[PDB]
């Protein structure tokens, strides 16, 4: 075991590939099941009750096995040519808002108009709490210049809230306490599908067999998780990195954020690599914060952009050992889209190692020199040092078809797409800092930074960066009804790191320790 | 289902899943070693004693009781009175290469009794047990040793002369198989899994030992087929194993012969990987890549800098990048386990070992012939052992520094000999050591492999005396560096590839790795 101990030690993490094993007989009931499930969603329906229903296999986590059959419903009824039925409806209009433009298909805000009089959203509408959630949802579905969404969101909130905590109806209840602490369009797909499980069988309208999928489906999904931990962990241990006096639980966060990333079975050694790549980042993180001198992170970062480890014995051990960790993972991971994809990749891992290697050196060179940016001059510098340009950028390599380094610049070259993503990232975690640590007046931070410009307050300076969240999300929205170049399976990771980072830094050892118990240790009790 | 495929990675990868050894039986096995370590302290006649510890080593179980075998091993030697082993042949055969074998010097004039002026008395022509004996007991001899050199000749005329006529079945088994190794010379953990069958045949067996010998071959067998599944694992993700030119699972079955104990494991698992990296890159520089490729591929090798890697085509440069990636990868496990940065040590052990190969092919284009001396000095390199010894002291060695590595690395006698052996062993078993050697003052094919093997018998006599001799060198390193040339005893007589040499192969891969032994 480790001192001081992580949230589970490794033989431990090393034990449950066995200890969960799904049993045969549940392997062919989930096929069985899979094609029940598929025969529903192709069923006929109202197209209200369609929607409803592919909303609810989203929300168990289910799309990925019913890509074709989800998306042919949604086309389905986007054809329905009678409107009647979501006409003057507030919950069918907001779902139906919410699914077509999930899947690309446009539906303009002004579906909203007939739900509004001259002085806003009526007030009647607060009678529905269902609407009203659905509204809730779907306004974040939005873009820049769609005003009426954002009233939408604004008057949805102000409502729910009037009554969050005191809704005597218990599945209702629990959804909108959850929405308002996270809209679904911000949550991780995975650790939603965990919770919704539970919520769902509590539900009215509960399909056993799509119920009985779900929670199949999760357990093997989780035993290919369980065995990745697994190969994390010895690998993890392998390195030493484990035995630094710094980045307690480093290599199960990572993992548990990469889940957040991407969780399907079939990305299971991408999902290995970036865990790898984000331990690394956590490691190397406290190296250059809490443990290296100066003249240390110097060498550091000279040895890594010039991929010339003759130095490296001038470090002492705590901070060679990250050091040639980063080095020999970079190689291995470049080495990987060499055999497997093609393109030797080591250029590029090197590239953006240095690149954020670079952006850690800038915020000590402020941190020193007692410079306060500006919050414009701390973002392009901190959209970096989050790390997620090194992520984004390596699991594009991995999974782009026939990679070029012309392909790999222009990603690294931020985009819009990645831009957006990258800073949300950033203001997201240091929005999630409690002001206990405020109080300490980092000046290196969003909040802090933009207190320092404008002279604003500090609910003032949150609430301005709140609302950078709301526009970056906007562009980021639209950017997928014109995605090109881009493809899955990129399209999807740029922005399930935004989801992640909103359930990882929620505004703590044992929220991590509860949510690592539901989804990656303890399978669902199956009563089959 | 069909015959599993000992050189099919898809059932390679699957190893460390099946031959599970029960819980049950584990608790046994801490039983029955008690029970052999009383067994081996419990008093009896000197003879029996000696045959019983023989018969521990023999079992590949030595690892197991080290304090017991030499506390047994020095009593014996302490023993006052001479009567027990005196004018029998076999009594003081087996005492001279017992008492050797742990360091005890015993001289060549113990077999004098057996002989006089004119050699051994032809006397002793059927006491077939005292001629193995004796024959066993020769290979323990030092240079100059000649009373030594005239037991071989003698006991082994004299056991071939015997071979359809012995009635005991082990003692039958034992003669054939010493005749074409002596035990001296053969791998601890092979030899193992084919004397428990034998011991089993004898009338002496005790049928505790021999139980324990099945279960701990098991249990070891188990920690091996771990290792396997994570080396095959590893070889599929470097992409090499569907590169045109087995690989992986025949450098882990060398390796096997170097050092088979679990405590082990690690550094057996790297010397494999290494293993199986020198023989991928020799046929890459031997055959399939081009002179101005092997020039560039040599130089990001010396500068350790890939930045042009991406100059050689895929088939070179994954090779290259895999030497790189993994040199790194074992050098930094020196870091973390043993305080020492190996990578530069790497680095140099395989700049070294390219040069080796820089050096046959200029010899090759360049019609020169070297002298055996000139030849062996390359080809010791070549063989690959300096790189394997040098890696193996890197990472068992206390307190390693670079002063140590750079004097191990410069090979001194104990290290140039076993380096010697295995190159002459490979020449031996196929700008060949034969083929040279003919090119020096004009020999035969005949007469130039009888020089090689005597060759052979006069670099095991300097070994041999090393053990004895002061020595920077500590365990487990003198064992790698005398159990190499064992393993390349072993392997090198069936190394062609086809036909019967493939089956045999393929049959001890499969009885030592793979089939667990039948229990009770």
């Amino acid at each position: 075991a480790n001192y001081p101990p992580n949230l589970w030690d490794y033989e431990f993490l090393q034990s449950l590939g066995d200890q969960c094993t799904v049993e045969e007989k549940h392997l062919k009931l989930a096929d069985k099941l899979k094609e029940e499930v598929k025969s529903l969603i192709k069923q006929t329906m109202e197209p209200l009750t369609k929607l409803e229903f592919i909303d609810t296999v989203r929300r168990l986590g289910l799309k990925y096995q019913f890509e074709t059959e989800v998306k042919e419903a949604v086309v389905m009824v986007s054809k329905y040519e009678n409107d009647a039925w979501w006409i003057d409806n507030l919950h069918a209009t907001s779902l139906r808002f919410r699914i077509m433009r999930e899947n690309g298909i446009f539906v303009p805000q002004d579906v909203f108009e007939r739900f509004k009089d001259t002085d806003g959203f009526k007030n009647q509408l607060c009678e529905d709490v269902k609407g009203l959630l659905s509204l809730y949802e779907a306004s974040f579905l939005g873009w820049e210049g769609e005003d009426i969404l954002d009233e939408a969101r604004t008057f949805a909130t102000s409502k729910l809230k009037s009554i969050e905590g005191k809704i005597p109806s218990p599945s209702l209840a629990k959804k909108v306490s959850h929405a308002l602490d996270l809209p679904l369009h911000w949550r991780t797909i995975r650790y939603e599908a965990r919770w919704f499980i539970d919520t769902y069988e509590e539900e009215e309208d509960v399909n056993l067999t799509l119920l009985r999928y779900a929670k199949l489906d999760f357990n093997i999904v989780q035993s290919f998780h369980q065995k990745e931990i697994g190969r994390l962990s010895r690998w993890w241990v392998g390195t030493g990195l484990d035995k630094m006096p710094f980045a307690r639980n480093g290599l199960i966060q990572s993992y548990m954020y990469a889940i957040g990333m991407l969780f399907e079975p079939n990305l299971g050694e991408v999902r290995e690599m970036e865990a790898k790549v984000g331990a690394l980042i956590t490691t190397i993180d406290d190296v250059y914060d809490v443990y290296g001198t100066m003249e240390e992170l110097e060498l550091f970062t000279d040895i890594t952009n010039r991929w010339d480890i003759s130095k490296a014995d001038q470090l002492p051990r705590n901070i060679r050992m990250p050091l040639l960790t980063m080095f020999n993972t970079s190689n291995d991971i470049g080495y990987w889209a060499l055999k497997e994809r093609g393109f030797n990749g080591i250029p590029c891992t090197a590239k953006v190692w240095s690149d954020q290697l670079k952006s850690y050196t800038k915020e000590a060179k402020w941190f020193h020199e007692g410079h306060k940016p500006t919050l414009e001059e701390y973002l392009d510098n901190a959209l970096v040092s989050i790390g997620f340009p090194n992520l984004l950028v390596t699991s594009y390599l991995l999974t782009v078809e026939n990679p070029t380094k012309e392909k790999l610049d222009y990603v690294n070259s931020l985009p819009l797409f990645v831009r957006a993503s990258c800073i949300l990232c950033r203001i997201i975690n240091d929005l999630g800092t409690s002001p206990d640590e405020m109080e300490r007046g980092d000046n290196l931070k969003s909040i802090q930074c933009y207190m320092n410009e404008a002279g604003a307050s500090q609910e003032v300076a949150r609430e301005h960066i709140e609302g950078l969240v709301r526009m970056w999300w906007k562009r980021l929205n639209k950017c997928l009804f014109e995605p090109s170049p881009f493809a899955e399976p990129f399209l999807s990771f740029t922005v399930n790191v935004v989801r992640g980072s909103h359930f990882f830094y929620q505004y703590a050892e044992s929220w991590t320790k509860k949510q690592g118990m539901s989804v990656l240790i303890h399978p669902i009790p199956l009563n089959e």
